[PDB]
DNA sequence: CCTGCACGAAGTAAGCATATGCTTACTTCGTGCAGGCAC
DNA sequence: CTGCACGAAGTAAGCATATGCTTACTTCGTGCAGGCAT
């Protein structure tokens, strides 16, 4: 059952043998492909050209087989099906090479291929056992192969001498040599037909096959023995040897070209190398030996086991990985003495988990392995079974405690499940897998009977029970009923409104269940809200729909204006199309008044008063001082950039300077009216919180306890507020009892910066530098944040560039796509040629759009 | 502060007050909706009709408020913002109802609504503080409200007497009540405009608001005191009260009809009650008191806390659930002395996890709560930090050990991570969350530096490292490189073949990575295989493609025949279209020969010999004798249903019975030829394994060790084989050392039945009854399996009906839809009207197709 | 007061990515005639 | 011995479902002028 051989030659000889064997494999692949073409098409079966190609491939396979182990010393310990061929070849008179003597046997190439470390997944098969269509005498062919007679092996069907095929007797007539009567009775049949199978010769002569064949050595009796007696007496020709070697390599490529020609002629498609490998696999899978090799390769790749040890393991377990993983360590050492404990732990995951994660000895682990096969087996076995096995002395203390801990782990890893509660559950239901099954079956009242199984235990165990029990009115029995009827919380949520109403659920309960409180604000009823959530997805996605699609299947235009959040002035100054387009393109009515001109507002259909109110309140203020002029008032606001404060800042003389056509009397009135306005605003902003006000704000933001603890730690509530306004995150975190969830509720934006992966110190630096997180997202640059010590990943997370960077783009180019362009969504729709202009490769653009 | 009130009346009075309050809530909702229309449309702002409707709604809200607590004894302990109004009303001369005295205050309804247990999610708000658009004098309106003067409160704007509004002074002059100088200074301003706000009266009189208003009692000084002095001296009219009570309900319904009329006139859509409730929520949630109500409701529903305790917790913590979940138990007991430990554990999940899952005292849990806020906080904190906190005496022994165990749990729950390795990881990287972060960043060499982090640890920790390291050639460094470059195993798999080749990956490695070994057998190269996998998905979808779409963008017709697995006979007897259609309609060539007629094969283009070979081998056998008749041989096979065994069973006279034209001498010759075949079938199929053969088969299927264990437990290998052939699963599982993974490898089909959730006993019963699982899927019926004791869910799992039953269909109807339509996939495409014919509802059909 | 409306933040919950349970050709395996071509 | 067609399913690749992890994706909280209006 074992195929093995060891290479002892040099590196140069190693490469020589590897190339020779690979070329022989290519030749035998040509043989098999010619056979496939012969049988695949009935027309190709008759073609003589294909038969010559097949015979040429046979000859080249034999020639390459003769060139393996030429010096007869590169291989040792050649084993084929348990038979050690080193000893069998040693006991022969002429000796020879054990490798070539192995290749003439069925599947003998497996040992030599393992000796050369040739990839066995591609099936490097080399067989020289052709009979019916062999252009030579089969026994003579095999003898020439095993004796390495690359000089006598022809490389072309035309070069085939008749003295080797039809007139095979003429080769014995050149050397005579002693002929036995038993061998004469074999030859008297071979003179009739030289291609007679050996079983046919044995069956027609009354003797067995081994007698007719004999040993491949002159000192024996048989056709092999006769050919060995003849071949050994033939002088080694050197010119023919090298001439054949140089020509056969190009001949193989020529034969492959012919094969592709015939394949395109009979199949209209070529026979690629990969297809030939797969067909070799298919033709060989009838024998278990390929599954053994595949299993050994999987053990080498996935688990890093040595080649010989993995190969021996695959034999001893029929190439079943799932079976080796359930075999105890002592049996593995018995079948493979060279196996290491670490290799066994790598292949047997249960053995590793027992020895390492639980500190058991190999024997203590083998106990549980034998009695329960796997960790899943332990999880399937009832606890009382293991207790009985332990108390009865059939299970050691170590193995018992380890198994009980393994069982308890599967339940304690859930929130609310203590050790006593897990033990009580195992008592009531045997094993944890039973508890999993009962939880998936929503057997809520069954589990609630066990002492210690509270609300949190059920919510952690029963998938979806939490979401249903939290709704008012839905009790435990009703939640179990719904989960069993519909089959999980997902199917309860996907259920129709009418059938949920038939179950007795209140409209409020269905609103809370299906999450339709947002949509039931837009539409008056539940059914259409549920239909909208079904068809379009989320309420937000409905808001993003165009005005026309919203008008279709919609109730009112005012509903469309309320959905998109259109202001009163903007909704009454234009039609729905233009108003919604302006709002979703500029965002704020103030932005409409600031970035668009007064004439542009009128052109779109705005009343002069409506167009003036769409303009900022600065416009309505300026026109009210004896009508400065709607055209000029804009340029007044265009200078100070729509800021009433900057209008009062500069000298009235400088105001008549910057803006064209202005009267100084008018210029003085606007500055005097601007200084009058800034005095009115301070009335509402004259409050900074007092001590009691800061105390109450603290009791609101962090609760009574932490508020007065902070008040005691620092000076007073005023000092705490001073620390807050300056974003002193570190100074607040010092106080014992104050953590992130309290600081983040004091310092706006702290939570967001922490979620981005920033340390409190980095978040403090960013908040101090930029003031707020929104200003970080709009204003901050990647280099600016890199000066503050942030990493590129943190920058990408905090700026919102995660989508772009996830598509294999550096943070700098993603920020450039935000700087030169606009939003991430807009980059996904940009033209490909513009991105190619910017300097991005084609793969990067494909990933951007993908 | 506190809003609270207790109901002490009877059930009848309880329902009376509930209905009165709900109708008042509807009236105030009408007020708010009329206010909304005034601002929503500029045209509705000018409409006097909308103003009339608004004032009518105000009058009705006032009228319903007067009917609350009529006997002035249903409510006690009325608290509004901490102020206990029971004692304040007790200390007044006229006494009165504390409920009505609370409602006349802003937000005073909150106490009465809690007293009546009215749903607070719908915002049952009742405010009687209108001024500018009040059709009555505001102070007189409020005084009428607080004294329950439903007789004097008008129900229509027309019924408003001028002596109560414009000429309000004429009502005080009717009774001559004593007036102090300050009240004269108030009346001299109210004579200018009776709707002047009280703040303006205070601004023009120099006094504060509380001075101008005074106490709502005759024995005081203020406008409230004056109106109280006047109203008390008015006799209570009963007839007007009764008439208002009778009319106001239909008046409210009429006003709602008017509101819908005006809304459809100005907005083209009606204002439903649900929209009104949601708008009340949106408009009202701006005050922190509403967030308190939401927090209290979520604490009552999700966590089962008592109403008063949840309200007090929401008050003391600004209605932030997240802050309460991080507040220690002692602070919660400080703010809520009546809170129970179980309630605190239910709201603070970390406190529960500490007390229950870890057995800490409340103080020991509060230690970790204050120092680390949450369990995730403990997981984020470095281990050395907690050790320092413990050594400094700032952290008790119990809390320290609990925190260390919490940290170690997050790492030990992964395969290969012991306790020593988890401790070493916490040493090297501080906290487990940092280890998670390093694993997600694919910092493989960084984690591998820690002692005890082996291959299994990395594969369990680094997402995707397992899939890449298991491929031959890909080492640790290359896997880390790839994961860092592309950003996860998903993006490495989605990468292009060319860029993977640029990384140095062999074609074999890319084939193994992208799972294209199946497709590279069809197509010669990797690029086209990857393109096919991209557009079409899986090789299965490519095999199912029609012949034309495969021919388009396809290579060869022989390739198409090889893709669909078309037999040689079927591919050479017809064209691609008809052969592929026959194969995809019948599956097997034998089925083709059985269900199609000999003439039908010839009509499609089959040679008579080719058509006979497409027919079963039984057909070719019959033709080989005295030519039974290609036409007749079919009818011979139609009798025994293409079975050679039944042909030799019955007497040739019964053979002449079923067939029309038969010669009796011929009838015996075919039966003798049938008996001739049964001798040939038994010659090669009489093999049952001997003892050594059973021993070797066991050594193959369960390995040498388990084989000899089975051999020793039972008699011999023969008995084991006898148990196997009879599927004696339980008796095989008896043997110590034999588990499920060995039986499933001994008894074919055991694994599949176990995966369906079946007990070994149930799997044994099914295997004994039906022989194999394939025969279960085709032959078995739901009632037959229910006779074997299986549940309906197990039946659905084993038959393959999971998809149908998951769509809320019983197993019986799903099996009927598998019987009538063939396969499950075919049920998804059946016509809707046919499903309605079968008896299925429309929702069921929508779920079937969905 | 009343609340639209404009903005910032993470509250919250919707996607995205990863892990987990399960169904069945998605792939390997066993057998049986048929005789093409061997012990 | 190979061919090669067929059925079966401890076998394993997809498929479906549940869960964890980020963000703004979606609700929520707040503050500011001015009309609903103390
Ligand atoms: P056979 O393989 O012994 O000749
Ligand atoms: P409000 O009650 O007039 O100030
Ligand atoms: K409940
Ligand atoms: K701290
Ligand atoms: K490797
Ligand atoms: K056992």
């Amino acid at each position: 059952l074992v195929y093995d051989a060891e290479f002892v030659g040099s590196e140069r000889e190693f490469e020589e043998e590897r190339e020779t064997f690979l070329k022989g494999v290519k030749a035998y692949d040509g043989v098999l492909a010619t056979r496939y073409l012969m049988e695949r098409s009935s027309s190709a079966k008759n073609d003589e050209e294909l038969l010559e190609l097949h015979q040429n491939f046979i000859l080249l396979t034999g020639s390459y087989a003769c060139s393996i182990d030429p010096t007869e010393d590169r291989y040792q310990n050649v084993i084929v099906r348990g038979v050690n061929f080193d000893e069998r070849v040693q006991r022969l008179s002429t000796g020879g090479s054990p490798a070539r003597y192995a290749i003439v046997y069925r599947r003998g190439w497996r040992a030599i291929a393992k000796a050369l470390d040739i990839d066995e997944e591609d099936v490097p098969a080399i067989e020289v056992r052709a009979v019916k269509r062999n252009p030579l005498q089969p026994a003579l062919y095999r003898i020439l192969v095993r004796y390495g007679r690359v000089d006598l092996m022809p490389v072309t069907v035309d070069e085939v001498p008749p003295e080797m095929a039809g007139e095979f007797e003429r080769l014995i007539e050149r050397y005579d040599v002693p002929i036995d009567e038993k061998e004469e009775r074999i030859l008297e049949i071979l003179r009739e037909n030289p291609w007679t199978p050996h079983d046919e010769i044995a069956r027609r002569l009354g003797l067995s096959v081994s007698e007719v064949e004999g040993e491949k050595d002159p000192e024996s009796s048989g056709i092999y023995s006769l050919w060995s007696r003849v071949v050994v007496n033939i002088e080694y020709d050197e010119r023919t040897a090298k001439r054949h070697v140089k020509r056969r390599d190009r001949l193989l490529e020529e034969l492959y070209e012919h094969l592709e020609e015939l394949s395109e002629r009979y199949l209209r498609h070529p026979l690629t190398r990969r297809w030939i490998v797969e067909h070799k696999r298919d033709i060989m899978r009838r024998y278990l030996e390929q599954r053994i090799v595949e299993c050994a390769l999987k053990l080498q790749d996935r688990y890093g086991i040595r080649e010989d040890v993995a190969l021996c393991l695959a034999r001893a377990f029929d190439g079943s990985i799932s079976m080796i993983a359930t075999t105890p360590y002592r049996t593995l050492k018995d079948v493979c003495p060279d196996l290491t404990l670490e290799e066994a732990k790598s292949v047997n995951r249960t053995l590793a988990t027992l020895i390492d994660e639980h500190g058991l000895s190999p024997d203590a682990a083998d106990e549980l392995i034998e009695h329960f096969e796997s960790i899943a087996g332990i999880l399937a076995t009832d606890l009382e079974e293991i207790e009985r096995m332990y108390e009865e002395g059939r299970l050691s203390e170590e193995a018992y405690r380890a198994a009980v801990e393994i069982q308890l782990a599967e339940l304690t890893k859930k929130e609310g499940v203590g050790r006593k509660t897990a033990e009580r559950l195992l008592r009531a239901f045997g094993n944890p897998e039973r508890v999993k099954q009962l939880a998936r079956e929503f057997e809520i009242e069954k589990l609630a009977s066990v002492e210690g199984v509270g609300e949190r235990v059920l919510r952690s165990l029963v998938p979806g029970y939490a979401s249903l029990i939290s709704i008012r009115g839905i009790d435990r029995e009703r939640a179990e009923r719904l989960l069993k009827k519909y089959g999980g919380y997902s199917k309860v949520r996907e259920a129709g409104v009418e059938e949920l109403r038939e179950d007795g659920l209140t409209d409020a309960q269905i609103r809370e269940l299906k999450g339709l409180k947002t949509l039931e604000s837009i539409v008056g009823d539940l059914e259409k809200a549920d239909e909208l959530k079904r068809k379009y997805g989320s309420a937000s996605a409905v808001r993003r729909l165009p005005v026309e699609e919203l008008r279709e299947l919609g109730f009112s235009d005012d509903e469309i204006a309320e959905i998109k959040g259109i202001p009163k002035k903007l909704r009454e100054a234009f039609d729905l199309e233009t108003a919604a387009e302006l709002y979703e393109r500029y965002g704020s009515l103030k932005e409409i008044g600031r970035r668009l001109s007064y004439d542009d507002l009128l052109e779109l259909g705005a009343t002069p008063k409506a167009a003036a109110e769409i303009k900022g309140p600065e416009f309505k203020f300026l026109l009210n001082i004896e009508g400065v002029g709607p055209k000029l008032a804009e340029r007044i606001l265009e200078a100070v950039d729509y800021d009433l404060e900057r209008l009062a800042s500069l000298n009235p003389e400088e105001l008549a300077e910057k803006v064209e056509g202005l009267g100084e009397e008018l210029a003085e009135r606007v500055v005097y009216a601007a200084r009058e306005r800034v005095e009115s605003r301070r009335k509402s902003g004259r409050q900074e919180r007092s001590e009691e006000e800061w105390k109450e704000w603290l009791e609101r933001k962090v609760g009574e306890g932490r508020a007065r603890r902070l008040i005691e730690y620092f000076g007073s509530a005023g000092e705490v507020g001073k620390l807050v306004e300056n974003a002193e995150v570190s100074k607040l975190l010092e106080v014992p009892g104050i953590g992130d969830e309290a600081v983040a509720r004091l310092v706006p934006g702290y939570k967001t910066l922490r979620d981005a992966g920033l340390t409190p110190a980095e978040a403090e630096r960013v908040l101090k530098r930029y003031g707020s997180v929104s200003k970080v997202q709009e204003g901050a640059t990647p280099d600016e944040l890199r000066e503050l010590g942030l990493g590129d990943a943190k920058i990408a997370r905090i700026l919102g560039l995660r989508s772009l960077v996830n598509a294999r783009l550096d943070v700098d180019t993603a920020y450039e796509l935000a700087r030169r362009y606009g939003s991430v969504s807009a980059v996904r729709a940009a033209p490909v040629a513009e991105l190619r202009e910017l300097g991005l490769s084609d793969r990067a653009i494909a990933r951007i759009a993908g």
